[PDB]
């Protein structure tokens, strides 16, 4: 359908919109490129690790190449939808969001062609849960965007989207990769992108804050809709997390090796821990 | 619709694909950001004008802002289909086709607001032909690609956005601003974003070459298509060419003070040129 005008034709951008705040901030602070990673050292520590050891470090990695690369191709329903309600200033910023997640999903894919498991098969560490959440529930609650960009549909999405895949799990997984790598001293180059990747999701989680809290601001009502949304997708995070976890105390070769006591029992409640405060990031009236 | 799988976790990105060679370039040369850029001369410029010399330039503004922002738009279901098609190089590439657009859309609208005319509503200096193009044709043949993503489809999209928005009109309006206003030594910040545009815009193209190639390679009744397609739309651009000429030959004031003979006769050739140059980078047979 037809553009009615345009904004920087009758008037100009809001320069002083949160998202277009945020969007200068990206294009600030934004500068790195995965393809200048020095990788070298990774390759030589991937291959100094004993076939079990190996094995321990990949289900993690599979969550995350799975994940940047869903979170690539799923930003662009909601893209659309605030376009096509006019947010110009949120479209600028979610360009900067749409090419981080490029950079993501490049980061973790030129970490795997350099260690040399390129040509092997992650998604065997994709479990029922891990699937319901990434191959499912978030492209499903984008693509909704197309068809119906009501609030409900917005404030689900950016739930899914920012809250739960980003705000929850995404958080835990860079903290628990580097709790159990830093203090190894393993895998430098992948632990420099995993800070730089850091860095950009502080911003995607704030224009998710900014996009459910502006809703919320509407209705109260909408308040009861985003905590019900979050506990509904509770179990397949925490039925990954299991998962997981249970994986890592079947091969726990790596901790013994490296000698660091991984503490699933703390990760796990890192992540109970990040669900409860992403929660708090939204109130019933701001 | 679900994910069925993803390319990072199955396999690695495809690193001698042509879009992902094209993506690291742009990340390389794409660094540019308007918010660096020096206007305090533009403004004083501006001032230094005569209220008609003032308007001279304004048409050709306002047939950009609108571009560059319907260019920022109307990119997005493009990314869509090739996503959905899991052609993932090309939705890297395309992260960084997106930021760019925004990065445009920024440039001329802080340049509107330096030089003081932000307020005003340049929608004026949009004739019938030029809405046909960008608030009409633009956007239709790209939100066709939500439900109608064949090769047909595909090519008309590249052919409006890639071949005749960008290849031949943008293309033309770099030229005809560094022509008349280098050659007055005006607006020194407006040159430096116009020359960062262009280098942006290299990359774009030779996406919409690529995209139009590689359908027309699997058959060549699509080159005929092509053809006809860059056809149906030239009144519209030869039709706003012969308007914005018609405005700049009645207020002919400024080329008088900054003494340049701006020849229309050569700015409408040159949209003449660029248009059966775009042609020619599609073949029949490659
Ligand atoms: C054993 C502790 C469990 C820790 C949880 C691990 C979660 C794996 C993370 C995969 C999600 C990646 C999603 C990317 C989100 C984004 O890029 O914006
Ligand atoms: C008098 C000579 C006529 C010159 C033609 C002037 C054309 C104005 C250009 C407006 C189009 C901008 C579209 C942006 C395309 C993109 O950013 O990829
Ligand atoms: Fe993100
Ligand atoms: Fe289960
Ligand atoms: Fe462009
Ligand atoms: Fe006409
Ligand atoms: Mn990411
Ligand atoms: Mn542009």
């Amino acid at each position: 359908v037809h553009h009615d005008g345009f904004q920087t034709v009758k008037a100009t951008i809001d320069w002083e919109h949160p998202m277009f705040k945020l969007y200068e901030k990206a294009k600030r602070n934004g500068k790195w490129n995965p393809a200048d990673i020095d990788f070298s050292q990774d390759q030589k520590d991937f291959a100094s690790l004993t076939s079990e050891e190996k094995i321990s470090a990949l289900p993690l990695v599979a969550g995350f190449s799975a994940g940047e690369e869903a979170v690539t191709l799923d930003i662009l329903p909601m893209a659309h939808a605030l376009a096509r309600q006019g947010r110009l200033e949120d479209v600028l910023f979610l360009t900067t969001f749409m090419h981080d997640e490029a950079k993501h999903v490049e980061m973790f894919s030129r970490w795997q062609q350099a260690v040399g498991i390129g040509q092997m098969d992650l998604s065997v560490f994709h479990n029922d849960h891990y699937k319901r959440i990434f191959y499912e529930a978030l492209p499903e609650a984008m693509n909704r965007l197309y068809a119906d960009d009501s609030p409900e549909a917005v404030i689900r999405a950016a739930t899914v989207y920012n809250m739960i895949v980003e705000g929850t799990l995404a958080e835990s997984g860079y903290y628990t990769f580097r709790q159990i790598y830093k203090k190894a001293g393993l895998f430098p180059g992948l632990l420099q992108g995993i800070d730089y990747l850091n860095m950009d999701e502080g911003r995607h989680i704030q224009f998710g804050i900014y996009t459910i809290q502006r809703i919320v601001n509407e209705d109260e009502r909408y308040y009861e809709l985003f905590i019900r949304y979050m506990d509904e997708l509770w179990p397949h995070v925490i039925g990954y997390v299991d998962y997981l976890t249970e994986l890592g105390k079947r091969q726990q070769q790596l901790a013994r090796t490296y000698a660091l006591e991984i503490d699933y029992d703390l990760l796990r409640h890192y992540v109970i821990k990040q669900f409860n405060l992403r929660k708090k990031q939204i109130s019933r009236t701001k």
